[PDB]
């Protein structure tokens, strides 16, 4: 198999040991690197490979990123980059990608891919215990917009369909490689866009249960996720109008009890969030918020002056969501804004009033919450 | 819809209260009540239907349970009665099933399954929180045999299958009424024969999932479900060289945290299940087990003289499994009580290395079990 | 014994029903409710009084509170006209308090606290399961001062010392109506001083654990508990001077597990909290905070603009504390105001570092944040 | 200070790491090892010890045990040696003792102690969490009778009295050396004499918690711990004439979550145990029943032909309890097998009506043991 290791700015040591590991095991004939540019990580890891691949017996190269889609030059083309590595320049019949700052990889998380991939799944996602106010992209933007758009199909149901450790086959990796709408995603909204056509397509998908291992987001804001949370709904909206069949088949491995460090994470400042909201408004963005409902445009309207959230409940964001599928334009600076600012109260008002009441209560509210907005969006 | 209680002697109020509850639903046109005998009960609700059905509107009616199968008159016999009422009798689009005993029963049991049925699932599955060391029928023979025998299928993935609360189209009892497998099926393997004939089939199948739980059998040992574990197990048995296809459709609400009463319930008497263990041997049980594992054989043969169940591990238990598939014979008294012990001695280790371990090690220990032994029969 | 119902706005159905409870219990000879007002809760209880007194064989008084104090006409006065009720109109050797509002009170409460106190315990305070955001007067005002100012001995080792549910033999009564300090004391730091003066007395202490809980107050800001913190805090500064010697007899029940409805609780609209926090600023307000250390005088200015409480930190607020206890100045209404936005930051702040890891999290945090505080009182 | 690591057959590997933390520590100016006698452990910790001295500049001896008390040669010499030693040898203020086969020690433990001590503590008990099937002699024998026979007092509310991890002051270690009933308990006894004499005396006692760091024993039965068992109950009875005030100064650090590798341990084996339940009867042991009551006389004859403990509830096994303070006689083999045997039982009572419910309701439920037995005994 091939194991790939798209990387950008991450420490190159844990890199480095991440890639001995993946050369290490036996299933693996060749780990791949695909860096940004020729930064400080990228010569580390080049001087590295060459010992790597003579220790082990297994071939590790380095190569940059190409340009293969019309976005922001990211994530995406990293990961098409391996794709095309992979279809036009091996005979591997397999693919592995795992982030290059994983801090708990073993052999394991690679023998238990290689091993639901032998039952014969075409795609095996791994997928990890969060904190209560990690994940905010996955729940409120991703999970919910899968919910809310297609609420008989086995979309919403993938547990992290933002997560970059998972399995394809060839033939799985050909087909999104074919395909346009993926190899255009050069940005963060590729995972949306490998989790939404593996679904459309009907790939088998097994979800692997790691208890540990994803790095943790420096302390910051919610400012810090922006660039990932306008283009994580933009690629939700470029697909608002596809079709997707019922027939699916999914199954997760059953977690274990969540590790103390987890439950007790706070994902998030909440005073540098709730400082921000009251910042960089326009007199466009206060104009805009009349498309929405009435207790949204006065509740945000309201942040000028102070930090309001009480408003945006569960049936204001679903409400919210769809006013933005319809109006909101992607590079829009306003637009951008206002998507933010509305994710920060949504996020904000979860945060008091699930996230306070401990993990048990929101690991169970944030199903129950994909439930309804299911039921909802299928009464409609 | 037609609501069907199958009920016995038990609790006469409980019964008429559950009657009351269906028969004021306004999604419910007709109840019926099956008992074997024109006992107490049963003349207490051929007594109570009158003012009933004048209340509501709705008709309720009481009927005796046609002898219609081949094996012990039980509760195959009574459900495929109704199933008869429910075809020859009336019109109506849908029918439930629930048991009568159940003390939680309420309107939004019979609502969730319609609005369900709404979307054109042909089966409603209703599913519950139960205790780790409840269903144990359930999971070390019923689906545990789904595993071994049909991997690649849905068959083990649904999560209740000996489960008497459920809803089915016209069309889906119309098919199970004239299949020869199920109307035959007359004693406690109606429910397993029900749930493989549906998934055989192609039927689509929601499982919709009732958080506050059922009814709890009196305390007592292992040997209060003897006959309904040597039925269900006969019913695996009866069905293991069909074939069935891949899924097909198979939607399952997400289940809700588990009660605490439930979570520290123990399901059974130990001391009275470990007595009993050393009970009831004869020359030919002792016998038969040469047709066992080493391991098996010796450690069964033990429980002549004491109690012994650290050999009962989930390997061993596949292997016995294997065994009593091609040996067990229904009806023999010593095939019937080899298989009672055999069962024992794997919920007495199941029970003390994993069970004793909590809640959550239990739930995931369960399904993980099953992904084992399904990775296991697909790879031999 | 005396068991007495001080009483306010609170409907009169929850404090006739706790009477009822009291006057049934065989060790109870007689009941007293302490108004402000005839308003017509009293009167319902004066009402009720004769056919309750004719039913149970025990004699229900209602009574005026008395102007006994010289602080604001609050619980002091209530309680302090109880104790002199009791010593000058009775001849009962104990005499019970409990909140009228109650919602949970039984007759267990009562005996619990009576058969402790025929062991010889001169006080017996019931105590309860809290939320993690409910009593931060109790942890934030009480327990630290107590800490900061006394760390050798046991007054910082008193559960809830701002509890109002309690049972004092004759003599303990007796000594607290006579102390001058205690009479004096008629707003809401009556329960502060009961607590203090008994510990510096020696009267041997139980503590009994209520596993059920008592009464929340309605859903607001924490400037619902303005004044019972500015008054909580007064009572701490005026015995600030204070000599208490070592620890006498003190017994606690251990705490049974905490209710999931309690651990779920959010004590606090933190939206309003936030708000309120940059309201009602005064010029002499922010030259007040010339007075307090760099990052706390900064940090409160801040929030003229905006919400800040990242400073208020555990050291931060132990700083404050010693700042307060010389400069705050009881009934200057920028004190109060000033003590109130300060105190405000530091529950803010516990609430997004401590309480939302969860109510385990929060648990050892506050015990550990009292040793911490009595180790480094006790260093200097 | 002096740190103190009594050693018999532990691995010396894992010894010596320990006694290079404590060597290396700033406040531990010597490290004594003894030794229960000249095996391999005591020559490699022999040949090690220089280059230890000299690589932290702290003084490392090695030494074996003497003959000090009457009992067998165990524990208590150990101790007991190194308290002499520690008198009569050294000026160090303060001792240590740690046991040689800790997994987790560090330099944060001997913190902990001597900054409590620092505080004014006379002992510093550290503390653990146990599995809920490990700490049954702790629970069921210790505890149980200090609360039994000195229901008022401290004994019963110290955590692990047989814990051999503690700090004392010099004037503790002198009144404990020499002290007749402390210096004769020579073997598994001693740490219950510490225990009770210290708590006596009224030594200040503060527990540290630690998260981690026990050992635990080889997987078995309970007949592993039968010498241990034997031992600490006639330790017990030696006491139970003794008259023990209520003043005391005993302060406890609040425990962190439970780890879940301890929460899911499983502490002993139960099927060995069942077992050995049936085995060494003899007629004397059938005979001595008779001093007990009714139901636990019958419960336990019945283990001659097959496991029971239904009979030995919490309320049976107190009943049991004073019998055997009156009756059992060290030494005798009949005496210790029913000890032994009737301890089994209530252990296998605890573990399926309690333990199998789960971590935390096994551990509210032991809390509330106590409470009971102490309301019991303070009754009668």
């Amino acid at each position: 198999s091939l194991v790939v290791f798209p990387f950008k700015h991450e420490h190159p040591e844990v890199l480095l040991h991440n890639v001995r590991v993946a050369a290490a095991h036996p299933r693996v004939h060749e780990v791949l690197c695909i860096g940004y540019e020729r930064d400080q990580t990228y010569e580390a890891v080049e001087r590295a490979a060459p010992e790597i691949s003579r220790a082990t017996g297994t071939p590790v190269s380095v190569r940059l990123q190409e340009r293969l889609g019309t976005l922001r030059p990211g994530k995406g083309d990293g990961m098409n980059t391996a794709l095309r590595y992979f279809l036009e320049e091996t005979q591997w019949e397999r693919i592995h990608f795992y982030d290059a700052d994983i801090t708990s990889f073993g052999p394991d998380w690679i023998t238990k891919a290689e091993e639901a991939a032998d039952f014969g799944y075409g795609l095996v996602r791994h997928y990890f215990p969060r904190a209560s106010t990690d994940a905010m992209i996955t729940w409120m933007i991703t999970r919910t917009g899968f919910a809310l758009l297609w609420p008989h199909t086995e979309l919403s149901w993938i547990e992290q369909p933002l997560g970059g450790e998972l399995l394809m086959r060839r033939e799985v990796a050909a087909m999104l490689y074919e395909d346009e709408r993926v190899r255009r995603r050069s940005d963060w909204g590729i995972d949306t866009l490998y989790t939404f056509v593996t679904v459309q397509q009907g790939v088998s998908i097994y979800e692997c249960y790691i208890p540990e291992g994803k790095a943790h987001r420096l302390y910051g804001g919610l400012d810090d996720l922006r660039t990932m949370l306008v283009e994580c709904f933009a690629a939700i909206q470029s697909l608002q109008h596809e079709v997707v069949g019922q027939p699916a088949i999914h199954r997760q491995e059953h977690p274990h009890r969540v590790p103390v460090h987890i439950a007790e994470r706070v994902g998030y400042d909440v005073e540098a969030t709730l400082h921000r909201l009251m910042q960089h408004w326009t007199p466009r963005q206060v104009e805009l918020l009349e498309l929405f409902t009435t207790p949204v445009r006065e509740g945000l309207r309201t942040c000028q002056r102070r930090p309001a959230f009480n408003f945006m409940d569960e049936m204001a964001w679903a409400a919210t969501y769809h006013v933005l599928l319809e109006h909101f334009q992607p590079g829009d600076p306003d637009w951008e804004e206002l998507l933010f600012k509305l994710w920060t109260t949504r996020v904000l008002n979860y945060t008091m009033t699930v996230a306070l009441r401990g993990y048990d209560y929101a690991q169970q509210y944030l199903y129950r919450m994909l439930g309804r907005y299911r039921y909802q969006a299928a009464l409609e």
